[PDB]
């Protein structure tokens, strides 16, 4: 009979790991279309502010499971500090941490047309939707992905945000459009909260720091953190009554338990997923999760009461039922 490590390393070989070839061949394709991109946007769109796009998600990580199938480009707007501020969600009547309203400044002063995405602004406020919109529409009006594809070979079409990338005539991978936007040190992001009444708002950038955290703890002594969090994310992404669980979450509940735990070696992987478990439990018990980066964020914010619930017994419920949690 196996031991739990054993069946953990055999879980992440034949359901977390994505076949080698394949993510570094669905990687690569996405890669090529950033770097042509790249040339496009300069020549096509002066007009339009903005930087180089850059991928960014799981797949450019190592981090993805199961499938490579889909990676974000990043569109960074550039803005000035004269013309835009930024408001805290704890500021505004929202009163919603982790996510920001971002302000056009007095527009007696800096009229519209002081900024090229004045033109995306409601009631005061950049909009995430029409920043969205607008950018959707730009790009479709000078792009040319038919060769872009013929350039690169791979067969590129639109969903609207959305390309999907055949890059092998049997393989294909979904880059969706994530316009950002970077005011001080406060990097946002045009990932709506799940609420229309919240459409006003930019969430706040965790991603980036929280993984960056993840892989100095585990650089630093070669633990395995890392491959602790792609079997949750696997297991979650797996089973349907967990698909409200996200990368974040788990990638926090990590954190948390690292900031306790100090030994992450090879043999310790097995306690390790089962603190990680009872602590994700734990977390879902309270209806809190706090970011490790960000404290006063909490992360299941976005779950209703009784989502919550739903989710913590399944899991509940899982711990008699490891061959369905390890399927
Ligand atoms: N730089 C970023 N800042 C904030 N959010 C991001 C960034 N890049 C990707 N995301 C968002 O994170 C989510 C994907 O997270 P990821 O870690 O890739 O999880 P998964 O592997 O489950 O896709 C998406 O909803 C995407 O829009």
């Amino acid at each position: 009979r196996m031991s739990l490590q054993e069946k953990l390393l055999t879980y992440y070989r034949n359901r977390a790991a994505i076949p080698a070839g394949e993510q570094a061949r669905a990687k690569q394709a996405a890669v090529d279309i950033c770097a042509e991109l790249r040339s496009f946007l300069r020549a096509k769109l002066p007009d339009m502010p903005l930087r180089d796009m850059y991928l960014s998600g799981s797949l450019y990580d190592d981090l993805q499971v199961v499938t490579a199938d889909h990676i974000q480009l990043i569109v960074p707007l550039v803005l000035e500090q004269n013309l835009w501020s930024c408001i805290p969600g704890e500021d505004t009547i929202m009163n919603v941490p982790g996510f920001f309203l971002v302000r056009r400044e007095n527009p007696e002063y800096f009229p519209r047309g002081s900024s090229y995405w004045d033109r995306c602004v409601v009631g005061g406020y950049l909009s995430p939707k029409t920043v969205a919109d607008t950018f959707e529409k730009v790009v479709a009006g000078s792009i040319n992905w038919p060769a872009i594809g013929s350039l690169l070979d791979y067969v590129i079409r639109p969903a609207a945000l959305t390309l999907e990338v055949q890059y092998e005539r049997d393989k294909h991978l979904f880059i969706d459009f994530l316009p950002s936007v970077t005011l001080g040190d406060t990097v946002l992001v045009a990932k709506p909260h799940r609420l229309a009444q919240y459409d006003n708002l930019w969430r706040l950038s965790l991603r980036p720091a929280e993984t960056a955290r993840l892989r100095a703890l585990d650089q630093a002594d070669s633990g395995c953190r890392s491959l602790c969090l792609k079997i949750l994310k696997a297991i979650c992404k797996s089973t349907p009554a967990l698909g409200h669980l996200t990368a974040s979450q788990l990638t926090n509940v990590i954190l948390h338990l690292a900031q306790e735990e100090a030994d992450w070696s090879p043999d310790m992987l097995a306690d390790r997923f089962l603190q990680a478990l009872r602590g994700l439990i734990s977390y879902l018990e309270a209806g809190v999760l706090p970011s490790a980066l960000n404290p006063k964020v909490n992360l299941f914010a976005e779950l209703t009461p009784e989502e919550i619930d739903e989710l913590g017994y399944t899991l509940y419920c899982s711990l008699s039922e490891p061959e369905v949690l390890l399927q």
